[PDB]
């Protein structure tokens, strides 16, 4: 198998505009396991740490901004290359130039409101699972499918 | 509108069975606001004060044990008739009485593995609430489509 | 086989609620015909010769307003009994009354807010259709799974 | 658990207008276990057997050479009352009677082109599995979420 | 946000086979508004000038008659690079070449049997737009969610 | 149209992760024809003969071993380029290089467990066809939609 984990978050245009159900389900019927998932008003403060590798850039301000206006949800994701392929099941940054069958693909339009963010490497997910999650809230359990899943 | 509240929790047959994401989505598709939603393995305590109505029943041993053998999805949902309603959507108790177009008559088969549970009443889904949930984990916010919902 | 048509009307909350396509496809799948198909904001007074025989009642003054404050997708469907089943498919139309697997039973929650409508009776359908189609807008054509859907 | 079975074949219309895979996968989502899964064009002299209590009724050689005349997707599937259960999936013999949820209710209209069959009862879906199968036809195995489908 | 429009017309084989209501659903679920939609037998006339940059083809008259063989969803969507998404959404005017996930890659094979069009560029979008549509059937209206679309 | 022939198969983990349905949807839909369907476990002299060119590869003892461990669903399906289309619906054998929208791309993680099998070539299609199926289990009948796929 692989016990690799992931930071995700669903973006507050995607609670608003329904897409949570239809988020889980698609990591849900991948094969991934859900390790936390919390629904949270989140912070500035939080934000920011998060987005520090983009302080450099114009949209940052309006970015947090954004991403304060409203409720996210919180999720941590376990399996076998789960951020590399999770960003693949996110689509690109950009709306536009994500495929047909991607989340952001099938759901958004611009790349300011693209509904979900994923974690662009183990270091930034631990980095950011930390950061949003306290290691209580992340839960342990095997999957009744597992074998199946994993040879 | 109305911003009525209940408690609905996924047991851990749903989580296993990978129906998290299909059990959201048909409260959002409904219009019920998500007010609050945490993946937690649930405590026996936390359980027996949640079924002590159930103190006198055969099953309520095995019942709590059922619960405990594996992490629940814990939900707060708001809405016009909200507890009512959400118990008609999951259908009845027993998934062999419960409707297709239900949860449980979709989605599973025996009393004892009946994946879903919500409050049977205000009165219950407060208690449950408040058991399950601290209020500052509860989100408010308000619906892009809020207008579209309730006249 | 059978003639028979039933005017829909998808209301504009429906249509504020990207659910146009989702109740088409109820349509379609249950092996009914297209047989008209607009989009359009309608005047007050086809809304008032519409809902004729309800100007008594105390919420006509907010009806047509509500009805007249977006856009609706009204619809000719064809086939065996169309105007009766249609109904059923809808469900009650109060949604806390709507049984899971109905249109409003699925998607809305307050009667106000109802999604969609469908004509009553046969009488009323073809007066619904002579009110919101032109003749030439209704289209004929044979459903290549005819034979498959009728003996 | 509970290792009854029952008979259930998509009929003719039902492979014509391409609900082979929703029907399964409704079977499948509600925990049941496929057994046995064969795909013929059924014999005149199997349907006259198949129907036998109904040799005496007005649509009885309509039934069999309407079954006969495309061909069929003969299943067997196994779970705690699966003879019962599913005859309230598959809805009502009459479309126009089986409600939004159902199998019928979704996808027919017409009773002469109600799509799918299911075993009336234990012992006549026993009778029907000994008729369409050969034992030996029929696929042991277990679930590896047999313990959360059933306690 | 953005107020480009697209013109989208379901073929006579994507009534046929029932796929009106998904090919909507995956339109509004994108985040695009609906502005135009309506139901017709096309002309041979409109077809001719709708096709009008392909009069030198070999597979003009045949298209053409193709087009007339039936009734077609004409419709016309607004949103930031609508046109462009619009047709990557659709796939690739060869089926095989188009991927899964676009309507084309899902949900049909030959190129002659595609589906459905989509405007190729702006200018020759609005010409369609003009073309099958008058100005007035073209309904103004806000989306409730576009606060969360774009920023 | 076009009567080539290709051999699907369903593996064990599919199964067991009740994706039969699903899978078989997204061919119908597509507009392939079933030709043959049977539900199998398949005996380690087939799986070696079928799997007899990779003998000398280090994961052929797991192999057998593993598409011996549980059922597999056979499939034939037919249509223009249905092997070579095929195998793109079905993503690349490792899940890691496959796409959203795709078979594996949405459903499996690693290479080992990967769901599903599919023929490389029009001429191991027919080899596998012979292999699993008796010819007289191959089922010839014309989709009512046809004309509608194929021009
Ligand atoms: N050009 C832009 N304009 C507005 N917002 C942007 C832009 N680029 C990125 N963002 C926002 O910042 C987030 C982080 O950007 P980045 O880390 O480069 O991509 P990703 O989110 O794919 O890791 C994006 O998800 C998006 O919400
Ligand atoms: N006869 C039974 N056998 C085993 N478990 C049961 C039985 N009845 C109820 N339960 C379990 O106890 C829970 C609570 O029962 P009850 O409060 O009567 O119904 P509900 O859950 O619909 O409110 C059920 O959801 C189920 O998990
Ligand atoms: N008490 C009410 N308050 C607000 N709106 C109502 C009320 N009752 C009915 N309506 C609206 O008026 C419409 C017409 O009412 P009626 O003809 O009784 O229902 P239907 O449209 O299902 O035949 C309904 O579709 C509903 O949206
Ligand atoms: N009045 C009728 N006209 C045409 N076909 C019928 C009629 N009644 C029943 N049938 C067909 O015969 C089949 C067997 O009938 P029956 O055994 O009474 O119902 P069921 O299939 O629900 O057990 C039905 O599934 C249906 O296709
Ligand atoms: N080789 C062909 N054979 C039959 N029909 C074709 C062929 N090429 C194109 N067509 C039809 O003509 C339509 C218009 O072609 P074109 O404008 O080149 O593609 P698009 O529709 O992607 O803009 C296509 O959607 C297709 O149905
Ligand atoms: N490195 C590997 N480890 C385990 N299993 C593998 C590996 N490579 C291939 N397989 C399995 O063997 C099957 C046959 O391999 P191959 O013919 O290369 O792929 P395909 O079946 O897509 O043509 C694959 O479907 C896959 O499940």
């Amino acid at each position: 198998a692989n016990c690799e984990r992931t930071f995700i978050a669903i973006k507050p245009d995607g609670v608003q505009r329904g897409l949570v159900g239809e988020i889980i389900k698609r990591f849900e019927q991948k094969g991934f396991r859900l390790v936390g998932l919390k629904f949270m008003q989140a912070s500035e403060d939080l934000l920011k740490e998060h987005y520090v590798d983009l302080k450099d850039r114009p949209f940052f301000a309006g970015l947090v901004k954004y991403m304060h206006s409203g409720p996210v949800v919180a999720m941590v994701w376990e399996g076998l290359n789960v951020v590399k392929t999770g960003r693949v099941m996110l689509g690109e940054t950009n709306p536009a130039d994500s495929k047909p069958g991607t989340i952001r693909g099938d759901f958004c339009i611009q790349v300011g409101r693209n509904i979900i963010h994923g974690g662009d490497s183990v270091e930034s997910a631990e980095k950011e699972i930390g950061l949003w999650f306290h290691p209580e809230e992340l839960v342990d359990y095997t999957s009744c499918a597992q074998n199946w899943i994993y040879e």
